């Protein structure tokens, strides 16, 4: 239980119910690497939907019951055996308590039952960390899984801009988006409406260049990785299972020819969206498993693990590298055609 909770000193930056947001921190003095990880957990998009989430998913909406510590696992582990990539980094876990895919900038008020402050939570965590050693960082890697992976795409450039404006131009801000790269595709049997409604409910914010492309009312487009990614300036590494379980759930896939063709086309479409993403890791697996898994080291694409690919990405950011690839997308067309897929 090695990351310690800090509730935000600015108590106006709040979780959904007005309780303070916060972050869990394990410092590694001497390391100039900082990993800020955004937790996932879907979202809620209206009063009634959020009320239900408050009853049975309250930790995603409130800090009142948070534990004082959390153990870092996977990419947040400090043990080299568990985390070959960044075991010596300063570790930050930012709990998801805003239910807004990290996009919100609205307070609880006379007219708002809930606060949706995800974008402000990230900014305030960054600001408070600067006084705790982040001012000396060389790399700030903003990582996240699921809704937190989409949150990386929505926020990485805003963090880069925030640090520049605060006077820290030497800190290199980068993103790692895990399991947050979705397709606005046709369902197999019959989400974009929910995001469209959520955005209005949350006063949700999207990256400026993407906003300017899609214009008013169409900001939901920027929640889809393949549309927002090309607009981003910060280096972003994309991790995405080709057959992500949450993608299949929203596609209402739970094998006959029609479903076989559907699943094969989904993998082909996902692979196509990653062709021009030079730092990516996309195994041909059906999984919801994420990079804070203790066994995240086990999967390989073309013989290269994700910790290796991330290390090669670090080297690339110091012309492709001999034996150290960064673009790793499976080409085989069916779940678990990669033998290293999670069981
Ligand atoms: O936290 C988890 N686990 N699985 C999922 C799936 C989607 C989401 S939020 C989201 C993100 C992007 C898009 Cl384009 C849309 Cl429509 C919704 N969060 N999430």
């Amino acid at each position: 239980e090695d990351l310690r909770l800090h509730l935000l000193l600015n108590t106006s930056v709040t979780c959904n119910d007005g309780s303070p947001a916060g972050y869990y921190l394990k410092e590694s003095r001497g390391s100039r690497r900082w990993l800020l990880f955004l937790e996932g957990g879907w979202y809620c998009f209206n009063r009634e939907n959020c009320d239900s989430r408050y009853d049975t998913m309250r930790r995603l909406m409130s800090s009142r019951d948070w534990p004082r510590t959390r153990t870092g696992t996977g990419i947040l582990s400090s043990q080299p055996e568990e985390n070959p990539y960044w075991w010596n980094a300063n570790m930050v876990f930012i709990p998801y308590c805003s239910s807004d895919v990290w996009s919100g900038a609205s307070s609880k008020s006379e007219k708002n039952e809930y606060a949706f402050m995800g974008a402000l939570i990230i900014q305030e965590v960054v600001r408070e960390l600067l006084g705790r050693g982040l001012s000396g960082a060389k790399v700030l890697l903003l990582a996240g899984s699921s809704a937190g992976g989409t949150g990386v795409l929505l926020n990485v450039d805003r963090v880069a801009e925030q640090l520049e404006k605060l006077g820290y131009p030497a800190i290199q801000v980068r993103g790692l988006a895990d399991s947050g790269w979705f397709l606005d595709n046709k369902q197999y049997r019959h989400p974009t409406e929910a995001i469209r409604r959520g955005i209005r409910y949350w006063n949700g914010v999207v990256p400026e260049r993407c906003r300017r492309q899609f214009q008013e009312g169409e900001e939901w487009n920027c929640f889809f990785g393949y549309k927002v990614y090309p607009t981003l300036r910060s280096p972003v590494f994309v991790v995405q299972w080709l057959f992500d379980e949450a993608q299949l759930t929203v596609d209402n896939v739970h094998v006959q020819e029609g479903l076989r063709l559907y699943i094969q086309n989904l993998g082909r479409e996902l692979r196509h969206t990653l062709k021009d993403v030079p730092a990516s890791f996309a195994p041909a697996c059906l999984s919801h498993e994420i990079i804070i898994r203790s066994h995240w080291t086990d999967v390989q694409v073309k013989g290269t693990s994700l910790p290796r690919a991330l290390h090669c990405w670090d080297r690339s950011l110091h012309t492709p590298l001999k034996g150290c690839p960064v673009h790793l997308v499976d080409s085989c067309p069916w779940p678990h055609c990669n033998p290293s897929c999670p069981t």
